DNA sequence: TTAGGATCCTTCAAAAAAGGCAGA
DNA sequence: TCTGCCTTTTTTGAAGGATCCTAA
């Protein structure tokens, strides 16, 4: 639990309003309990030519990657416990990202309990719907809705 | 007067202008201007109109410029030069992507006065609008300081 | 089984220009 | 002439997912 400067912070917020992205997705897989995961990513997206901030952002933020995808790269930062930290003290920063950021914690805290039970699973994923109708979401797939067959 | 703009205000616009803002200077072909071009510079920020209400409260933070809708999205704007002066000048430190483009900027609305004089300095200026359209992604420019350079005629 | 990472696609939502008009 | 508003176009540079892999 690293603690950051406010004045980080504050810029960063706008930075991450801008071109960065709280994202939550609802993944099949057989192998899981519920036959679906959740995956839980914070991203920030910038032209190649640019990735050295990215690289900045990794240093200063003391966790995430960067990955580079020819035309643009993107810092990504995915590790549950980081997440939290991380956002934790960023939202009240967040000023078009802030509800994205606190459900994302919400979830967070409840995946203990999400892994026990099939309605405790759906409702958690029925939050995941609320990021992503949050978001400009455009190529979504698995909703809560395809999860809804745990109908079974 | 020259509003003041607060600490905490600047610091968050500084990193949303690097993200989805603009500083933009252009020499606009105009054959009623004295060297038969007009210079124009810009701070934009674009948003989907969805979310144009985040680009209305910086009017009223900013206390100038407009908004404008165009397709899907909305475009904050300032071009009024002395406001524009006022807030890249409070803006410009905090910066990291576009800290540049806001010194040129500033530099080339200081010297408006004496560009508007001579040839010379003019085309001078205009180069320095060539060094903000390089820093930024530029794509689509059609007007640079060679074309002026036909005050050569 | 679970979590994090790898790799890629889809579709814009931005950016960064290009212009034009009409009063003072 | 000047300047400050207006209005469109071009081409991405982002966003916001999708899905396979594999060590733990
Ligand atoms: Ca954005
Ligand atoms: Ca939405
Ligand atoms: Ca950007
Ligand atoms: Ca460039």
């Amino acid at each position: 639990n690293t603690k950051y400067n406010k004045e980080f912070l504050l810029y960063l917020a706008g930075f991450v309003d801008g071109d960065g992205s709280i994202i939550a997705q609802i993944e099949p897989n057989q192998s899981y309990k519920f036959k679906h995961r959740l995956k839980l990513t914070f991203k920030v997206t910038q032209k190649t030519q640019r990735r050295w901030f990215l690289d900045k952002l990794v240093d200063e933020i003391g966790v995430g990657y960067v990955s580079d995808s020819g035309s643009v790269s993107n810092y990504i930062l995915s590790e549950i416990k980081p997440l939290h930290n991380f956002l934790t003290q960023l939202q009240p920063f967040l000023k078009l990202k802030q509800k994205q950021a606190n459900l994302v914690l919400k979830i967070i805290e409840q995946l203990p309990s999400a892994k026990e039970s099939p309605d405790k699973f759906l409702e958690v994923c029925t939050w995941v719907d609320q990021i992503a109708a949050l978001n400009d979401s455009k190529t979504r797939k698995t909703t809560s809705e395809t999860v809804r067959a745990v109908l079974d």
